[PDB]
């Protein structure tokens, strides 16, 4: 398990992710405000959304305010690559801030972006007490089970607290192949959480059947989705809780 | 897109359709478990006959088909006895429970029967024709309660109910492992894909098998099963469940 703040992760029924998507720090105040009652456990910043990415103090400003509206749930700092572009060295230095600056419980790492990268990246989290969900992501199509396996593992090799992988069903056969790609994960090699989940309305069953297969997290939406397949965060609960029955 | 209908009831469109079923001893018990389903949403009423304890005495299964279709007057009426060797609570000859469908059949109270597909190809063949004579619909069924055959043979059992005249082909499997629950979705969806001309209903028994009970919509299973109520799911939850997915 992997316990941030106060939530467990990895056990008992699996914990909701929103996503919060503002462009300037006037939406991302008025999202996390709007946000505050609704029933999610952790609450993801998409800072590609945000307007001032390439501006430091914005970033640091704008995580703060979050910080201030939403108090008890951990939060999660993801620069998710696609609007603006940026180079590798803009991408850690910006994951760099996050974890400094103590206004994040985690940060999300993407798993192509270099081995020395992501595991000095990696360390420098932990020693700051910030967990770190290592991500990759296919939006066109689903790969073979076994290389699904093979990224769930090298993210663990890597030093990942949460190996995740989103990958998009082009067949109702490809939502089959990300759960058995769950299930050999999780049974054969992973020694933490993972969360994984195939994209779109074909795929919501991985969306929701994440405590018999192995999914430790999931993806709901507030108004908005954050990805193709997430159904309302209140829809998202009524369904978990009836599976952990 | 291949569908069925019963009654009113339109089974292979929108989201899928809940059965329960009324396992009642005598025909006391069996009113009694109608009204109380009766405060409940479902879609099809199985009778498990087998649990009947005058199932042997035909004046009393037509009085308890009749009680039944007094309470449940919207709802398609679903005649199934379970076998024994499936695990049904008494023995029939192959000639008695052909004899026992063909009555239900002639009863008029009844709108599908079950017929299981090893029961002997040569009266199920003449037995769908009688109940399609009587404008009865046929759900052949198989259990495998010890294991999950390999996804091919799942496959393989589906088509030949079809083959059979099966106007819904049905199977029930148990999963030993996690992998086990998605070989009989990765079935259904190539049943449903490639081969099948008719609705199909399939199911992954146990706790683990549970998300077999709530995708069909994706994944090609035209109906499910739930109690009125500690075991399976609830009608409630299921429906709750059901409903949005269908959103
Ligand atoms: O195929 C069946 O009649 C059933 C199989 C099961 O595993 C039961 O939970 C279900 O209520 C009825
Ligand atoms: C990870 C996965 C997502 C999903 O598929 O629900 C949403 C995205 O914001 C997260 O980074
Ligand atoms: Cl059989």
């Amino acid at each position: 398990t992997v316990t941030v703040r106060d939530l467990v992760v990895g056990e008992g029924a699996p914990k909701i992710i929103v996503s919060l998507m503002g462009k300037t720090i006037t939406d991302v105040k008025s999202e996390a405000l709007a946000y505050r009652e609704a029933d999610f456990d952790i609450l993801e910043w998409r800072v590609d959304h945000f307007a001032n990415v390439t501006t430091a103090e914005s970033v640091l400003e704008a995580a703060g305010a979050i910080r201030e509206i939403i108090t008890d749930k951990p939060l999660l700092f993801t620069f998710r690559s696609a609007e603006q572009a940026l180079t590798t060295g803009q991408y850690i230095d910006l994951n760099r801030a996050a974890v400094d600056s103590g206004l994040v419980d985690m940060i999300d790492l993407e798993l192509f972006t270099g081995d020395d990268e992501v595991k000095a990246t990696v360390g420098y989290a932990h020693q700051h007490n910030v967990a770190v969900i290592m991500s990759n992501h296919d939006f066109h199509k689903t790969p073979a089970a076994e290389e699904i396996v093979q990224r769930l593992r090298k993210m663990q090799e890597l030093g990942a607290d949460i190996p995740k992988i989103a990958v998009m069903p082009q067949t109702k056969a490809d939502v089959l192949t990300l759960l058995t790609a769950t299930v050999e994960m999780q049974e054969r090699y992973a020694d933490r959480p993972i969360i994984t989940m195939s994209m779109s309305k074909t795929g919501v069953i991985s969306r929701l059947a994440g405590e018999v297969f192995g999914s430790a997290a999931t993806f709901g939406a507030v108004k908005k989705a954050s990805a193709p397949g997430q159904i309302s965060v209140a829809d998202l609960r009524t369904v978990l809780t009836i599976l952990h029955q």
